[PDB]
């Protein structure tokens, strides 16, 4: 019942139609308005009601939705308007390009209590959907996605965007800046060593099936280069955001016996298969993930 978890799932469902555009359009930093906009494939009509049967439902029965989409095979798009029961008030014809646009008005106006909380604690909860739009924003290579706001009587100011570059490093400088970058080095994958492996009590037998793919950028270990906080670490498993504790709290270790001080811009993807992941992420062989993390940033951070 956050607005990261909204906006999170609305971003994955604009993907999973196949959107090189996604636009983030606020009002009230979400409190008034929260409308996600895409180019992706659009809903056919015989998919309309089905839509309601999943994010759709909730944010129906929690604000006031409406969406308006295009499919291919249409000749015109329609726009919807739903009460709280998920249920099409209207139905019209409305001319726009191929993609989906869903507009979430007045978040939690049916529960008071949750909406005042919303309220009051707008700063943090808005914070979290930033970092959680920073992770998007910088996995999703060849993809334009933006993001506005506009407060009370306020002219729109623009939040973020990317230009659909092809490279996570790119993404990373059109979100944070290039002085970002120039403190940055990019991940190198190493084989786990030896000591490391007699840490986690790993023989090379175990070491061999190694099928984790490890990228990104992180902090140089240089006295005052790094971070005085964890507001830029992200973190991701197939591309999809996500927290392991493990593989942060052993990140930011490693930073630490070079850098005690400050801690380390991180962004990393660990590609692996799917069947080796499980529902907190479950990853198969996870000590030897950590062996290739610990050797793979000592070998960086190492002179």
């Amino acid at each position: 019942l956050s607005l990261s978890t909204a906006v999170k799932e609305l971003v994955e469902n604009s993907l999973d139609a196949g959107a090189t555009n996604i636009d983030l359009k606020l009002k009230d930093y979400g409190v008034d308005l929260i409308e996600v906009s895409d180019n992706g494939c659009g809903v056919e009509e015989e998919n309309f009601e089905g839509l309601t049967l999943e994010a759709l439902s909730s944010l129906c029965a929690l604000s006031d939705v409406t969406i308006s989409t295009c499919h291919a095979s249409a000749k015109v798009g329609t726009r919807l308007m739903f009460d709280h029961n998920g249920k099409i008030i209207q139905k019209t014809p409305y001319p726009r390009p191929r993609g989906t646009t869903v507009s979430v008005q007045q978040l939690f106006s049916t529960l008071p209590v949750r909406h005042k909380e919303f309220q009051r604690n707008i700063k943090k909860e808005y914070a979290k959907m930033v970092q959680v739009l920073h992770a998007y924003c910088i996995i999703s290579a060849g993809i334009r996605v933006s993001c506005t706001n506009q407060l009370e009587q306020g002219k729109r100011q623009p939040v973020v965007c990317t230009g659909g570059s092809p490279s996570i490093k790119e993404n990373i400088g059109s979100v944070f800046g290039q002085k970002q970058l120039q403190s940055l080095i990019p991940f190198v994958q190493l084989p786990p060593s030896d000591s490391v492996c007699e840490e986690y009590g790993l023989s090379c037998s175990d070491a061999l099936h190694n099928l984790f793919y490890i990228s990104g950028f992180i902090s140089q270990c240089t006295h005052g280069v790094g971070r005085s906080s964890t507001d830029r670490q992200f973190f991701f498993i197939n591309r999809r955001p996500c927290d392991p504790a493990k593989v942060c709290r052993l990140v930011n270790e490693v930073y630490h016996m070079y850098n005690r001080h400050q801690y380390p811009f991180v962004v990393l993807n660990i590609s692996v298969d799917s069947e080796c992941v499980d529902i907190q992420i479950l990853l198969q062989e996870e000590k030897l993930l950590l062996a290739v993390l610990k050797t793979s940033l000592i070998g960086m951070f190492d002179s």
